[PDB]
Formats: structure tokens, sequence, C-alpha cells
């Protein structure tokens, strides 16, 4: 009969969830009942949150902001090393995309989730292209939710996911979103907060920007290599943040071997936080530092550590929409 982390009376306390991560770490499963509380739970939560999250820092305080972790369960955990745990005065932004690709997606998102519960003003959660069906169909995820849970384990999952808010402004001068901006000039951030975003992502308009976009270094708009959306240059990034009093904005989807990139004379920043990549790619990884006092990005960057002999892709022309390559 099972030995495992349990929930305090129905609630995430600091206690289970240090017992989580271990009982992770060591390769075992949160008992489905478990996994099951959490989720109904965070649907709560991420259910009463604005599509547009608005998140005033004061002078004193800081924030951290994570892109892609995709499933390397032991990267995260050695981001909250790196960097503390999670709390009030430690507090965390995670720009998508913590599943598919990396066969420890399962860990990851339960690992997010419950930080998410104990946590919810000081721990944040944006949607990626990858929190949808349609990519976990292929990527790994819905696989790896059937071997270790059930079916309808994973239509839970897809639920919760379509609750995620899409992009959070930080004292009205740092703009964050998975992906980027629009395949049409003039989009307001009342636009965004006015997507209902609790549905699948559609093939066009301002959701699926939000979530699929690239930044290109040549002025104007190209038609995406993914399939849907577009890439924007200087010019979409500059009328962007003018028409929207913005300084700039903070983006993930893309891996980077620096770890991050800076695109559009500072206007436009990648951050991407799942190092060696896929295990293929070798990439660094890093995490960002804001200050309410000085919201200028300050770069932490840090490499793989060691993680179970799972392969990537383990549990996953014509398909139509695709990250690149892995
Ligand atoms: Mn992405
Ligand atoms: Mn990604």
């Amino acid at each position: 009969e099972y030995s495992g982390p349990k929930l305090e009376d129905g609630k995430v306390t600091i206690s289970f969830m240090k017992e989580l991560m271990q009982w992770y770490k060591d390769q075992k499963k949160l008992h489905r009942k478990c996994a099951y509380q959490i989720l109904v739970q965070v649907k709560e939560v991420l259910s009463k949150l604005s599509t547009l999250v608005e998140t005033t820092l004061k002078e004193t305080e800081k924030i951290t902001v994570c892109g892609d972790t995709h499933g390397q369960f032991y990267d995260l955990l050695n981001i909250f090393e790196l960097n503390g745990l999670p709390s009030e005065t430690n507090p965390y932004i995670f720009n998508g995309d913590f599943v598919d690709r990396g066969s420890f997606s399962v860990e990851v998102i339960l690992t997010l989730f419950g930080f998410k519960l104990l946590y919810p003003d000081h721990f944040h959660l944006l949607r990626g292209n990858h929190e949808t069906d349609n990519m976990n169909q292929i990527y790994g995820f819905e696989g790896e939710v059937k071997a270790k849970y059930t079916a309808q384990m994973y239509e839970l999952f897809s639920e919760v996911f379509e609750w995620l808010p899409l992009a959070q402004c930080i004292n009205g001068k740092v703009l964050i979103m998975h992906g980027g901006l629009f395949s049409e000039d003039g989009v307001t951030l009342d636009d965004i907060r006015k997507i209902e975003r609790n549905r699948q992502p559609p093939d066009s308009g301002p959701m699926c920007d939000l979530l699929w976009s690239d930044p290109q270094p040549q002025n104007g708009r190209s038609i995406s290599k993914r399939g849907v959306s577009c890439q924007f240059g200087p010019d979409v990034t500059k009328a962007f943040l003018e028409e929207n009093n913005l300084d700039y904005i903070i983006r993930s989807h893309e891996v980077k071997a620096e770890g991050y990139e800076v695109a559009h004379g500072g206007r436009c920043v990648t951050v991407f936080s799942a190092p060696n990549y896929c295990d293929q790619m070798g990439n660094k990884a890093s995490y960002i530092h804001l200050q309410g006092s000085d919201l200028r990005p300050q770069f932490h960057q840090f490499t793989a550590v060691p993680h179970p002999n799972v392969k990537p892709m383990a549990y996953a022309w014509d398909h139509i929409e695709v990250e690149d390559d892995e």
C-alpha cells in the first residue's frame, strides 16, 4: 500500500512539496488521488486569474523569470538549488512549455502546480504552445501521462492547461509571453486581457501569435516556418512597445546556445531554461532576475545536471505546427 507523499488534510504544504521533490528525484509516482486533488485545486486557482496577469514589483523586491523547461525535471530541481525554493520572498514566473520532449514531464508539471497552490501570489505559470492537446499528442506528454496514469488523468491535465494565463505585465513596463508579438499592427494590452483563453488555441489571431511567433532580425513580418503565426521584425516590436507604453518584452519558445538572447536592440529578450535540450543540443540555459527598482534583466546561466537513463521523447509532413527539431 502507498508509502509516498500525502496532502496534509487536502492542503499543499512546504513539507508535502519537499517530500514530493524527493519522491520524484527517486523516480517514484505520486498517488493518483493526490495528483487528482492537486489538478482540481489548481484549476480553481487558475480559472480566477485574468488572461493578462498584472503584477507590481516593489523597489526592493525581485522576481525570477524562467523559460522552456520541457520535462527536464532534474534541471528544474537544479534551478531551485541555484536560485532557492519558491516563497513569498522568492517569486517565480515560468514562461510556458513545462512539458513535452523531456521524459519527466509529469514530475515537472505536478511540482509546478503544487507550488502554484502553496504560493499562489508569488508563483506564476504562463501557457506555452506545448500546454495544448495538439503538441502533447505528438511530443510525448499525452503518452507519458497515459503510461503513468490514465487517459482520464490526461484529459484533466488538458482542462487545467486551458486556464493558464497568456501573458504577464510587470509594473506596466515589461511584458512576458511565451511566443511573442502579433501578425497585425495595433494590438493593445486591453486586447490581450480580453482574450477568452479557456480553449485550444486557434490557427490564427492574437492567442495563436502569443504562443507561437518568433522574432527575426530584419524589418517586417514573414510567414512562419512553424506553420502558424509569423516572424516579426524590430519595427513590429518598437511599434508594439510604443503603443502600449512598455520598455521591453521577455519571451521563450526557442532554444539558445547561451541560454538567452537579446534582440531588436534590447527590446526583445529570449530566456530558455532547458539546458542540453533533448539530451542533444549541448546548450546552456538561463533564468532572469528582475528588480522592482531596476527592471533591466540580469541573466544567470547554468548547465545540465545528471538524470536517470531515460531517453527524451521516450513516451512519444503530415503533422502541422512544428516545434523545431530535437
Ligand atoms: Mn514554445
Ligand atoms: Mn519549447
